[PDB]
């Protein structure tokens, strides 16, 4: 048997990243979940033929879509380890050493707070189980609230932050990844105050983290685990089907499953560069008609046929300039970066907008802009002129790594924003307005659960 020992404990909570990581049943960071992450804003089309990704998009996806229903179960999946842990440790705390004790439950805690809050940012209330049977508990559970859920991830994040190292092994939590994933529960509750507290102290010493002066090496398999880096997933390391060849062109190897909508296009293409070029962000995220524009080794005009020529590819994540293709099986993994140090200065500059600090907001925006050979902000000192650039900031920075739709949702934007995008989609998005809500805003508790537990009330508009 197991849990004899500090090597089998390290290894159990190797394996509490294993849900995060499924490729085709809905964990959070494999290409299905991905796909589902950034399917619901303004960012992508899909084509029809991964059917519960397209359904999502679409805004016609039902509570009995199996993608999400997976998304839900690999969120309680994960749970149940990482309380399993939790519990063994306490059963078996005499033969470790307080220090020992310390590490596990510093990291467990990182890892079930990070989950809780994926849980509700996904749900929003949801049954809340924090005890893990010698089975998977199939025992009926009232849903709890948001709120709770993600007081619980604050509990457990803040007590990680307290006993993690400020350096970690690739892949392990570093007390910044836990100050860093809860100044971004703080942001998404509006409480600005704590976003301050926990996030300002990343950006001094002993802290290291800087924003690499290329953007792309964010996004390549040779900078893995850069001084932007705060956690990173492998998500090859793991009680084949991967990110690159899905977005790539027929025309390269791909299943070209999505394309960029033109209102994003528009987003990045708005504001030229200091030397009146496109945005060195757009250029890493994206390939287009424009001089110079290559994709996977060739000038985008040779790849594609002059009927193609108006058509927009996704850059971020895949192999365009290592390779000339996207073959299967992969030849090389590209971490997913979960948590970056642009997202600790972005959190910054929004809090402190909030908070009514328009000059310091500006001043962590401007480290984005200058980092993207930008001018400095030039729009009003004002709370909305402020605003009105860190949506469009943050659009630019963080394209296709499933914060759009979030933001726009938290926001109160996404219903203006899916406006203008698609009259189809938003015609569809509108069916699900209703009392003061809409029921697209989260993902329904899937039609099994409502099943198998009958504690549980179906999710509001559904
Ligand atoms: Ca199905
Ligand atoms: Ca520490
Ligand atoms: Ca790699
Ligand atoms: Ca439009
Ligand atoms: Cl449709
Ligand atoms: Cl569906
Ligand atoms: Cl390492
Ligand atoms: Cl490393
Ligand atoms: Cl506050
Ligand atoms: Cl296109
Ligand atoms: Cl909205």
């Amino acid at each position: 048997t197991f849990w004899k020992d500090e090597t089998d404990f390290n290894l159990a909570l190797t394996s509490c990243y294993t849900p995060l990581k499924n490729a085709l049943n809905g964990g959070y960071y494999g290409t299905r979940g991905v796909m589902l992450r950034i399917a619901r804003a303004d960012e992508v089309d899909f084509r029809n033929d991964i059917s519960d990704v397209y359904t999502v998009n679409r805004f016609t996806n039902s509570n009995t879509n199996s993608l999400t229903q997976g998304m839900f179960y690999q969120f309680y999946n994960a749970l149940y380890r990482t309380n399993s842990i939790m519990q063994k440790l306490e059963e078996k705390k005499e033969q470790f050493s307080t220090d020992f004790q310390n590490s596990v439950k510093g990291e467990c805690l990182f890892i079930r707070g990070f989950y809780l809050f994926q849980l509700a940012k996904e749900f929003k209330d949801a049954p809340l189980r924090l005890t893990a049977s010698q089975s998977p508990s199939t025992f009926p559970l009232a849903k709890s609230s948001q709120a709770d859920i993600w007081a619980q991830a604050k509990e457990d994040l803040k007590t990680a932050a307290s006993l993690l190292p400020i350096t970690n092994k690739i892949g392990k939590p570093t007390q910044g990844a836990a100050y860093a994933a809860l100044g971004k529960i703080y942001v998404y509750e509006e409480n600005w105050q704590e976003a301050i507290n926990v996030l300002e102290p990343l950006t001094q010493n002993p802290y290291t983290y800087k924003l690499v002066e290329d953007f792309n090496w964010n996004f390549d398999d040779t900078h893995e685990n850069n001084a932007e880096s705060i956690f990173e997933l492998l998500i090859e390391d793991v009680w084949s089907n991967t990110r690159p060849k899905e977005y790539a062109a027929a025309e390269v190897g791909g299943w070209y499953e999505a394309n960029p909508t033109q209102q994003i296009m528009d987003i990045f293409w708005k504001e030229k560069d200091k030397d009146g070029n496109f945005d060195y962000r757009a250029r890493c995220s994206v390939a287009w008609d424009y001089e110079g524009c290559t994709y996977y080794q060739r000038p985008f005009r040779e790849v594609f046929a002059q009927d193609k020529w108006k058509t927009y590819w996704i850059l971020k994540y895949q192999n365009w300039k290592t390779q000339k293709d996207e073959p299967a099986p992969p030849k090389s993994f590209i971490n997913e970066r979960a948590i970056r140090y642009a997202d600790v200065l972005l959190m910054l500059a929004e809090a402190y907008m909030n908070k009514g600090a328009l000059d310091t907001s500006i001043g962590y925006i401007n480290q984005i802009r200058r980092r993207a050979n930008l001018n400095d902000y030039s729009g009003p000192i004002t709370k909305e002129g402020v605003f009105e650039d860190l949506v469009h900031q943050r659009a630019i920075e963080f394209f296709v790594e499933g914060e759009r739709f979030y933001d726009l949702r938290r926001w109160g934007l996404l219903e203006q924003t899916l406006k203008t995008c698609d009259d189809t989609r938003y015609k569809n998005y509108q069916t699900g307005k209703s009392d003061n809500i809409n029921k697209f805003n989260y993902f329904p508790i899937p039609a099994k659960e409502l099943d198998t537990n009958p504690l549980c009330t179906p999710s509001e508009g559904w």
